[PDB]
């Protein structure tokens, strides 16, 4: 009699689920029956990843290939998706830089990207929720929320304010059955990150292999994450035996966050 | 394909287990296959709640009645559980009061139940962990280490120093596969809540429905967790899927602490 | 005969925000009183240049004013160009009215994050190269104690000022090396002029006396009283101080202990 | 010609634990200097008479001493004979030597808690019921940055004054209304002769020279030098003052923004 999450035939919306952290959600949710529609901007990946869930599961995985952050195609993957149980909100976060060098139009697409578009999700889904007296709502932050880096200005900016927006909101939905609560993953091995430190390799001069074990030996944990332990957490969060917990801000870095809370 | 923890077949030390809490920690490991050591102090209750889980479950169900604040209780429940996989820290608080009135000796009470005794129990079984790559320590605190409680000075300070040593030694030990984390219940239904419910209630001339209707009007999910939802928060923990997760504060009280973090 | 603490800021330059009436205006007499030359900023001419006669009285001071909207470019440009060199920068700005965020609709979260976000960071941008050439800034940002416990009516600008704090966290640790320290002071209930009016809405709203009222909000209070102005602006000026400069990206919640938070 | 800031506790008595060097004296020097009278504690007689001589002559306020080790009763007692009725109490204590927990014997645990928390909290018993009765009471716990942020070779220190910070909490907002308020103070590393000693020592024993091991320990502190004992005194005094009679339960981080927290 192992762990039965409960949500079996529900319905769950999630946002860049082509790749990385939101795919692990997307397949850890299928894997506990939960049908799915995923959401990207590229249609050749979307796709792909849609076949290998279908495949892997036994659950509909619907698409929709778009830009979330605009309001024709927010409406776009709330079409294909108007009454989910699940809402993983994602987002990639802005390249870093100097915040002498942002302008506001820059500040303003962070916010939109990480913050905004979330929130008016959230607002155009939480109602339904509601009225069904069940909803789970899983925020894919960062660990930057509890301890900023210097060159991500944009995401720590914009990640804190939905942050601070999700401690009000989850606190006043909690008693109708809808819980909202944030994933803060540290670094986890994604062709992002892959790719990303390949960049910083050829830069720097080192190795990837030298520059991974450095990243690495800033890691307690010894290892970076894997989208499949980023995804259990999060099914367990969007589980029955989770209606208790609301407003939280789990990390998941392996302990290199060194404060106590 | 439900979620597998991974975890059939390893031994849980699971103390002050007779009830409450530490009974929905033990009823849901053994509900995933791991094999139990249950600690209390009274040996009717004990052997009782030991009877049904093993009759509900598929594996072997150990008791020791013991007061394990002790040397000698300690080593009682050590040599019935002396290598465990998993090991759950768990302990009544001290009664409400004034600091003005605790005398010395009080205050090492409460420091020796809720804070020495689970370090005394995590360094007699910590290095077995390490030895084979895996272990996980889930210490049972409280909300009120996030905002304490006027009439609780004794196990504010004790819980918060307990928590403050698990910070440090989570991040040392986690790279050889051992986790350290932490569930703070909020107000939950058990037994003990409800006598002790029904103490303040014959106090205050309400009813007992009066003054549970209160307490609720201060929890925004309306309703007192069940000890069945807190055991499952463990038995995540102690998973496969959670050796990423260590030094972490999980708060499970529907709500009601008010802060962002 | 006692020394009494001198802040070692006689002679510099505070640009401060919204200083007609407030916490603003608290700040800029706490700083006039140690010497602070003062450039304070109000969007109303008449209230500004009033408080600005009454600085001048009270201290020894400089106090120039300049009445604009520092949420626009033309409004920043305008307080930038009478105080383009600040040694003291205070942030400071009214919040958004309260809502129910599905009641919102995106200008709404536009101007929020203009007014209590991306405002105060457009004038960090704008001062702090300065101070690093001089080797010695001070920033503080007037946010709330809302910061450490969001009520959901606040929405707009619980997101907007924790914006603000998490990007000021990250630039805090850049800057310090250089003498610059950026700060926010989180204020509970104050005894000011517009929680005053805004009380006494609410008890006509309600059907109450002021007096019920007020004496609710105050039994939520552990300190049994709201906060003064003064009091705010005496921190303000020493975290503004020379004794201050090994303390930068902190979060001091001045609200008579009502946040029940350990941290 | 300026004002300059009058922290209003001139005649008061502050009792100030560890006072001979370091942290605490910066404390005692810091509150002198505000016309407080001081009486004065640490275990050895000689330094902390000496030091009582130099405060003397610097300030215009009395000073006594009394030799005595607080972490036991009778330590305890003679204190509070010498300082029965304190309006402000700083409370200080060194933490134990580094170690794998592994290796600590029960008594290790035993010792630390009664220096690092039990000792506070029992002085703070003995004193706060006068405060509350005079109306006005400051206590100022001094512990440490690794509260904040654990390091596993401080385990009995990190345990210690986290169980003191928790009991704080509770405790700050019952009396805050009564006029007293109760605050922590976190340093992290400061330009002391303790300090200056364990360096040395740890140069020796890594083979390095001192230029080499203060240079490395700099370069993970973003102020990018070390804390003084005055700056941590004068913070020290503005909690003591008139003007912070609104902030309490607050645990202030004085680490040049070593830790990288955002809260």
């Amino acid at each position: 009699h192992h762990m039965d999450l409960g949500i079996a035939g529900k319905t769950a919306l999630v946002c860049a689920a082509s790749k990385g952290l939101g795919r692990g959600c997307a397949e850890a949710l299928a894997a506990e029956g939960v049908n799915l529609v995923i959401v990207a901007r590229t249609r050749d990946t979307l796709e792909r990843t849609a076949d290998e869930i279908r495949a892997a599961s036994n659950v509909s995985v619907a698409t929709v290939a778009c830009d979330i952050t605009t309001p024709d195609g927010r409406a776009a993957a709330l079409a294909a998706c108007p009454q989910p149980d699940i809402l993983v909100n994602n987002a990639g976060g802005p390249p870093p830089g100097d915040f002498r060098d942002f302008s506001h139009d820059d500040w303003i697409r962070a916010l939109e990207s990480n913050m905004l578009t979330p929130i008016e999700l959230i607002r155009a889904t939480v109602d339904g929720m509601i009225a069904r007296g069940f909803g789970r709502i899983v925020n894919i932050t960062s660990s930057a929320v509890k301890a900023p880096i210097d060159v991500l200005a944009l995401s720590n900016g914009a990640r804190s304010g939905l942050t601070g927006f999700v401690a009000g909101l989850a606190r006043k939905v909690v008693g109708q059955g809808v819980t909202i609560n944030n994933l803060l993953p540290g670094l986890f091995d994604t062709d992002r990150i892959a790719t990303t430190l390949a960049a910083a390799a050829n830069a720097q001069g080192v190795t990837v292999d030298e520059l991974r074990a450095r990243r690495t030996r800033d890691i307690p944990a010894g290892r970076l994450g894997t989208r499949a332990e980023f995804g259990a957490a999060c099914a367990f969060l969007c589980s029955v035996h989770a209606g208790y917990i609301t407003g939280q801000n789990w990390l998941l870095d392996g302990g290199a966050y060194p404060g106590t809370f």
